[PDB]
């Protein structure tokens, strides 16, 4: 439950991100990010380099975003890759008719006038709306009577639009193109010299970190619907008689919330597993998706989603991706209701097919006497976007105080930058300790930022908190005259205090944000300061 | 002089990068990055960001790369940015003229039956190129009858062809953009919140690193000339009467060769001159240009550019930008020729103007009983991909032996790897003193990998040197067995090695690439080893 007006007030004073092209009336599902936001969308695109690249040594390439119409008409995203739209027949409005027949419902279910059956009903259509296609969506905007949300006009009926942009690579038109829907394709394209880089062995995977293009038909969620981001693409070969992950056992003691297929057909709520079971009982197909959606688990709760707050729901029948078989996405409860952050398909051989076909050129693999075969992919997809987002709604906070300030919980990982040092006076008196400090971080590898705002000290550290500084070092005159020469720490979250010779503070701030040390620890060793 | 032809065939097959969807036949101006290729441009991003952004404190941004059709209007750019096109009447196939004349004077220059007389009026034409307008090319395409160089047809008349690619932000064409062909505009439809960030005063600069495009007419240059890239821009607004930079003495000492308007009219050479000496005679207009001049000088210099193959030429009258009025461009001698690498131009204010007028919102800013003024800007643009290519072409040495093996005398700071530790044998044997220097090498943050390869420890060295590892450790039985345990470290480029005690050698390797060390140094203090 977060109050995401006041939010978007604090994202968009401190400048995470803003409106595009703002001066001009702004472009809905474009934003930019200022200062703040690009320090943060940095943490977070190392953060994952980190968990996913270095941890499992993937193989990193950086495809071009412009790519000639025959690819994606080849790899089927000319042809499936669509919302379904639909528009009043008054003027030209587009609404996405997937959305637009789930907010209607909402509003219906909200009526005190509703009865109880039929909120049920209607609870049983919103479980179900990934999977009506052109015809059933049809007629549930003739059954429900859907008009448009503005001034109420009919609606025609749903049709599907190809979310890719269209461009012309080239002086004429004789070589029509798109912008990359998503980064994948690039990956198969190279999967020879990929594979190659293995010794020709499976498993082994390529990953990317770049930007697609998907025209929305009617983005209205802030940043969690953008038409241009950045998302995290790993593409895991395996053989598909081998879907068996050797780190397996490294996240299956993970309690998770799972929402299966089943569970959403037989109607009934998301459980919390331990994945091994999850796995035993047959609910998580194989292994080798059971350890990434361990992993994906890892590192968004590292990066500050809440676990309350997030779940992997599995597709149902003919929700499937028009190139996955099977797939399982990281959803997380946000202000917008239950969205996908993280998708993880498990795409058989789909793409490697389709190509090969196509263009004529095989790309297969040989196991022993040798057999040829397709490597079955399972792709975890990240939206560093809506990642970064969903950890914004949750760890903002209000400080219990009229003065209503605010504050991001992030964890020290992604935090801007670690700590904020603030001196009250900025006489060749304090600097010989705020010049030690500072260097004395940096030997430590913690970022940090020396305060020189104007204020009172908290005043100073209300400008801190709401950027999600993790920590703060006080220097004032008890620091400069007093010895030994100590200075107070002070917990963003709890904004509790703590005192200490200020040439011990670097270790102590380096543990607490590496997590070696509990604040509690802190307080336990030393004399608390308020 | 280095053998084009030689290195793309090494840069391809070690994977640095390649045609974009190669298996399609491939669309000139794309290319992807593989392995290596991202880990050499991972570190070429990283260094600018120390040298500049973490150098002078820029404040850094990231703007979307779709753009409104109303906005790029306004910047000018839908108008003027463009190059002048030609294609002969038989088929479709186009030509840039700018280049096209210029290939065929370059032909003409070459047979020997041309005169002194016309090979000199030739050369002054050449170097008058990017001045010759809509009317002037046209007649010097007749003058020397240009033609079409595959199968000699008639061309038709030069003609302007905006280098923008188009498309349509959502349903419908009511909203047509563009992709952005630079970074610069993200930055100006920012001014306001950016100079808020700095109390509201002059100077200060905003940054972007992404990726720009621009439908390049007839790509042909490999990496030197293609349709999408990353580029990495520095937006520095000074008050135009305070155009001048505190720290210019750090850099007027450079000598550098500067090739000034005059002397390309004059038609003379370029001189080797010193920063401050060019800015006292007034060949560099001010300083803040200076001092960036000098900067640019210092980066590309310490990522590998060769400084007798580095110049600054300064632009004519009317080869100014449409937004510039004066501008100075990094151009490295390649194989193409004379290219730039980093534009640095003097855009006074016509960006923050254009977009004041159009917008109806002031851009400006307030000075000592106050003053408004629009700052004046100065941008250096980089083109990391053209960059990288330099550095190949620098770096690119063929090894003195029949095997024809090759090398890149990458510099310690961009290399895929420092250091490259290769064992003889992988028994549990040598385990303990390969695993020990790989993280006694982590400690203190040198990069490397293990070589796993088969073959003569000169065959893995032979692919070591291939992608410019800068350094390697060989641990053999005498290293084992031996005591003192001593091991081998191999100059990349000199192959030339040292023997000395496996627990030093990390410190001496972390010298050598910070450094702080010379290979001489090292044989000076260490036993030769053959
Ligand atoms: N019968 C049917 N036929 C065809 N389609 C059917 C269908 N039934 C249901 N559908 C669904 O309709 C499509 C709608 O796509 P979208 O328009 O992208 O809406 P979405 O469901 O919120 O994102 P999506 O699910 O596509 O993200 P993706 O896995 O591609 O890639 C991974 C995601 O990328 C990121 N991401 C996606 N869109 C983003 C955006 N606009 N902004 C920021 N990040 C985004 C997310 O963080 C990450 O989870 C779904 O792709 C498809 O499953
Ligand atoms: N009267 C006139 N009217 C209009 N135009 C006239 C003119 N007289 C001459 N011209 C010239 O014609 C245009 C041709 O442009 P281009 O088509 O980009 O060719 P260029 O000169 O090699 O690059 P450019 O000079 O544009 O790069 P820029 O400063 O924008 O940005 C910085 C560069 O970005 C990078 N970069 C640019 N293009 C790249 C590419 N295709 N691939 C990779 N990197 C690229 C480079 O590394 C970096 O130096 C020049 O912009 C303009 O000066």
């Amino acid at each position: 439950i977060v109050d995401r007006a006041k939010m978007e007030d604090t994202l968009k004073r401190r400048f995470f991100y803003d409106q595009a092209f703002a001066i001009y009336g702004g472009v809905s599902g474009l934003y930019d990010f200022g200062p703040v936001g690009c320090a943060l969308k940095n943490n977070i695109i190392q953060t994952w380099r980190q968990h996913f690249i270095q941890e499992e040594q993937i193989l990193e390439i950086d495809c071009t975003m412009l790519t000639p119409e025959p690819v994606l008409k080849t790899s089927g995203h000319v042809d499936k890759f669509a919302d379904f739209m639909v528009k009043d027949v008054k003027n030209g409005e587009c609404f996405r008719a997937d959305h637009l027949l789930k907010a209607h419902l909402q509003k219906l279910m909200s009526d005190k006038k509703c009865s109880v059956e039929k909120k049920s009903e209607m609870e049983s259509v919103l479980a179900q709306l990934d999977n009506y296609g052109q015809q059933e969506l049809a007629d549930l905007f003739v059954n429900y009577n859907v008009k448009s949300p503005i001034t109420g006009n009919d609606l025609s009926p749903p049709v599907s639009f190809n979310l890719m942009f269209k461009t012309f690579i080239g002086p004429g038109g004789n070589m029509p193109g798109y912008l990359r829907p998503e980064t994948a394709q690039g990956i198969f394209l190279n999967f020879k010299r990929l594979l190659e880089f293995n010794q020709g062995k499976l498993p082994f995977a390529a990953a990317q970190i770049g930007n697609s293009f998907r025209n929305e038909i009617s983005p209205r969620s802030g940043l969690i619907r953008v038409r241009e981001f950045t998302m995290a693409e790993i593409e895991h070969f395996v053989d598909p008689s081998e879907k068996d992950h050797p780190k397996f056992q490294n996240v299956a003691d993970l309690h998770l919330y799972l929402y299966s297929a089943k569970a959403q057909v037989s109607g009934q709520s998301a459980r919390k597993m331990r994945l091994g079971d999850a796995v035993e009982q047959g609910v998580i197909n194989n292994t080798v998706l059971g350890y990434f959606i361990g992993r994906i688990y890892l590192y968004l709760t590292k990066v500050g989603i809440s676990p309350d707050k997030l779940r992997f729901r599995q597709h149902m029948e003919n929700e499937m991706a028009h190139y996955a078989c099977d797939c399982w996405d990281a959803e997380s409860k946000t202000s917008y209701g239950w969205i996908e952050i993280v998708g993880c398909a498990d795409r058989s051989c789909y793409d490697l097919s389709c190509h090969a076909r196509a263009t004529k050129v095989p790309l297969v693999a040989e196991k022993p006497y040798v057999e040829e075969v397709v490597p079955n992919v399972i792709e975890p997809s990240f939206g560093l976007g809506r990642i970064m987002y969903t950890v914004f709604e949750h760890t903002f906070h209000v400080r219990e105080g009229d003065e209503q300030r605010t504050f991001f919980s992030f964890p020290a990982v992604v935090a801007p930058f670690k700590c904020s040092v603030l001196p009250l006076s900025q006489n060749q008196e304090f600097m010989p300790f705020v010049k030690e400090l500072s260097e004395a971080l940096t030997r430590h590898g913690v970022s940090h930022k020396v305060d020189d705002s104007s204020g009172s000290i908290g005043r100073r550290y209300a400008r801190t908190d709401e950027i999600g500084v993790a920590f703060g070092v006080t220097i004032d005159f008890d620091t400069v005259n007093k010895t030994p020469h100590t200075a107070t720490l002070r917990d963003r979250d709890s904004m509790r205090q703590i005192r200490a010779e200020i040439s011990e503070l670097p270790s102590i701030v380096q543990d607490l944000a590496n997590g070696n040390i509990t604040w509690a620890d802190v307080e336990a060793r030393y004399p608390l300061f308020e």
